[PDB]
């Protein structure tokens, strides 16, 4: 039936766009998480500078090639962000359906 | 075509299903490791606090603010078993 | 229900939309997290020579190593093969 299938066509909108919007919130909170780690690590490594002043620093120190942070912090939140806003006005449409 | 209709709204569920699975396992995945990163980081930090312990800490050895770790695993633990139960659930 | 078609071709299109930016923000995540593993573990080789005479880092703290649970492999896989389905579609 035509109203029938009105009708399971919004209650899969609906149960799709809760869960999306698990994985945004989990993947936005994922990259908070993150992105708080990697201040952290690079506070301990300058630390690490400092205590191998005398050596050049810690990578001269270690005598490798230097390690760095690949930081994605902004276009994982625009991402989400323009995310949000759309699973936000779905989830109000469907309130109605 | 109402029946081919019906066919199309399952077939559409069984195909966001298998990559809302895909996501939820990496999602899943990545939790763990982050907060087993958090963990070694952490211990390198004491670490670096022991070494500094004369000059008060790493912190103060460096004059900064130290840096906070924001910890959202038990949220995103939560989050992620209720989407399996869910997806699970209406598996048919 | 007379536009239904359209209405079942428009969900696939959105939810597509958004399954493609999940995907590409669990990548960039992955990549991240790897990269910041490798820069903490290059920091606990810095730790473990300030500490060699005693035996490295966990051993002059006197608590039993942690150690890091890497999972690239399986994400880099899964999130590949999502997104060739997802530009299949
Ligand atoms: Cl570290």
């Amino acid at each position: 039936s035509g109203q029938q299938l009105e009708k399971g066509l919004s209650n899969l909108h609906r149960i799709v766009t809760e869960d999306l919007q698990a994985l945004e919130k989990s993947v936005s909170n994922l990259e908070e998480s993150l992105t708080s780690l990697s201040e952290v690590v690079l506070q301990n490594r300058r630390g690490l500078d400092l205590l191998f002043l005398k050596e050049g620093g810690l990578c001269v120190a270690l005598k490798e090639e230097c390690s760095f942070y690949v930081d994605h912090s902004g276009a994982i939140r625009d991402s989400m962000s323009k995310l949000r806003e759309r699973l936000e006005k779905r989830h109000k449409e469907k309130e109605a359906g």
